[PDB]
């Protein structure tokens, strides 16, 4: 009996930042005065681009004040130009408390849509760049033993370039910046660049700018207290292709970018995805810990090597990772297994919800019952599972996956 | 005005062999007596697998004699067992001219379905293994100049592991084997293994067996003369998931395979996709030349570097491949551009048709007219294009792509 997924309008994006749709302005081997200070790096990235034009709304937010989102972007650009006019670049920039920002800062069943499976597939892919160091994974006090070290190196080599690892590092950077600003600049509408760093295939350092957030007032006395923010994220994705995805956003067209492509140089509109959002102290602390997805994925891999090693009375680390009893890998390669596990862990973090906790607990129970029936040959459990299937894209995708598992 | 795609039942697979659905039985650093002789290698690969079971039809061919396809597979397995009983393995194996083989060997609008876009996406992916040597590309008589060499090395590094390159090498091997057998064994129902070879990420030689074909009589006096064959190809793909894809096939369940996976070892049914098919001498000669897709893709890349070099009065090879004027790559990376170009070239070969030649000629004309109208601001051209849109999955996908180009 397959799970009944809800009927309704398609589900929409609810991540704290863009995933597959993100666009970076980047600088390579940066060495300007103040290299490493987020605002300085942001300005350097912004300075690489000369394609801006008069911005306009291309996908209105159905429940927001569209003119205020437009004003907010124009204010970022003007306040950055104000800095260029000053003698020195200040370490942080606090935005004028304009009417548009005061508004923006706050001072139902849905059906599964194809975009979330597509996000997940993109999260499993390899990128050109590496996102973590060779010794990134682990927190051990002492030096790791030989077999542990071997496993970490093999795993790290499969995931250091994975898109999901970019999302981890993006997530760590932005949550670190917003949590720090929430403490250090409680009354300020601080401009917070969305930054990541990577190493190119050629070995060069690269600093990336995805966009900006502006925070609101943030007197976060308890873990559950919320800081509001407005995010402004670059993209080449035309929001008119899948408008249901972008329910929570006002989308601007803000520039044009020249790109290399299969047909030679082409010019494409550059968009800016704008939304109001919020996060709590506890959520930011978890965001800061997203590197744990790597440890937890490695541990899942290590558990399987341990099982095989136990059987063959021999360490099976090399045989597992080199794919040397099994005649293949269902996902296609060991590397794809590593990345798929990682991507699931990262999406569990990015799309954390109570719907997800319930679905996860309840579905595991049903799995175990159905396997016991399958190997050897109710409602209430089903209602517990299906009550979690409301509108969350990640939970719905996972329910769709569960149903495939049942058909087979 | 978008192209009108045909209405009808979903389009079906028409490639000469399986693409994304293929499964290999493989052997590593092979060194048995007669290593390199196709039949010997096939037997070695077959010997790696102990999961066979009594075969049965799981997806019947609606217009074929299903019992004969089943008999044909059982006959392959028995004739291979006959060899194991003999003192020596013969160099080639000619099949008994049984009633099932004599039958098998011959002795309407469709709508676009999602599977062909999915095939194309899979063709663009990287694999764990390399499929070509460092000096594979090019036929030059003399040693290549420095700039040429640099470009070939950068390009080769982006495509040597590409799935599309596997399809090239698979295609070259099988067309070479069938063309050779058609000449050397004209009256025999020769068993022809479907083989490829690669090098693992660790540097080990690996020989792969995809399945078998059996040819019919082949007195190919002219280029257009046809040799019939029956193909028998391994797969983990359950044909009941997308039966419309498998219209031309009888699909058997023939074994079970133990696999590593994200959830530990799992057992999955192994299927055998069986169909009758045919090819001509001219088509096999083209199949033998599939390495030209690599040269032609490189040439497309080289043309773009030449254009940039002409502009900047400087060779732009490094700057192009290292992605150092353009601010990005529309497909995401230079590597993805290389693989996408390659995949399009490979699919043009794999899915060659008159529908494709007409669509290609006519659509290019319409592109040029629409761009001229776009930059500076009929039916008959449209009928020429749309008359090519009948049932071919590759042409239909390309028409769908053309329509996206129009919307934008």
């Amino acid at each position: 009996r397959p799970l009944r997924l809800p009927d309704g309008p398609p589900c929409s994006q609810r991540s704290k930042f863009l995933l597959m749709d993100a666009l970076k302005l980047s600088i390579e081997d940066p060495s300007h005065e103040g290299e490493g200070i987020p605002l300085y790096d942001a300005i350097k990235c912004m300075r690489t681009f000369f394609g801006w034009k008069e911005p306009n709304v291309v996908k209105p937010h159905e429940k927001g004040i569209n003119p205020n989102y437009l004003l907010s972007w124009k204010q970022v650009l003007a306040e950055l130009q104000d800095i260029e006019n000053e003698e020195k670049i200040p370490r942080t920039k606090n935005m004028k408390k304009t009417s548009q920002l005061k508004w923006a800062l706050g001072e139902e069943l849905r059906s599964l849509a194809s975009w979330i499976q597509n996000e997940f597939n993109k999260a499993c892919e390899l990128t050109d760049s590496s996102w973590i160091e060779l010794d990134e994974i682990g927190e051990d006090a002492a030096p790791i033993e030989h077999i542990a070290s071997m496993r970490r190196n093999y795993f790290t080599a499969e995931v250091s370039h994975c898109r999901a690892t970019e999302y981890i590092m993006k997530g760590v950077y932005i949550n670190t910046a917003l949590l720090n600003a929430s403490c250090a600049a409680m009354d300020d509408f601080q401009l917070i660049p969305m930054i990541s760093k990577c190493r190119t295939k050629e070995g060069r350092r690269k600093t990336n700018l995805y966009g900006f957030i502006i925070k609101g007032r943030s007197h976060l006395r308890n873990d559950t207290d919320v800081v509001n923010f407005v995010s402004m994220e670059f993209s080449l994705t035309d929001p008119r292709l899948e408008p249901h995805k972008w329910e929570k956003y006002c989308v601007l067209e803000v520039g044009d970018m020249l790109l290399r492509s299969a047909i030679g140089h082409v010019s494409r509109p550059m968009f800016l995805y704008v939304r109001t959002n919020g996060t709590s102290k506890i959520k930011m602390k978890w965001g800061m810990e997203m590197r744990r997805c790597l440890l937890q994925s490695l541990q899942q891999i290590e558990s399987m090597i341990e099982a095989e090693s136990s059987v063959k009375e021999k360490d099976m680390t090399k045989e597992f990772f080199e794919n040397k009893s099994p005649k293949g890998v269902e996902e296609g390669s060991i590397g794809k297994v590593c990345r798929t596990l990682l991507a699931k862990s990262v999406f569990n973090s990015l799309y954390a919800s109570p719907q997800l906790e319930g679905f996860s607990a309840e579905s595991r129970k049903l799995l175990l019952i159905v396997q016991a029936l399958r190997d050897n040959l109710l409602g209430g459990l089903y209602e517990a599972i299906e009550e979690c299937l409301i509108n969350d894209p990640w939970v719905l995708l996972n329910a769709s996956w569960f149903n495939s598992f049942l058909t087979h």
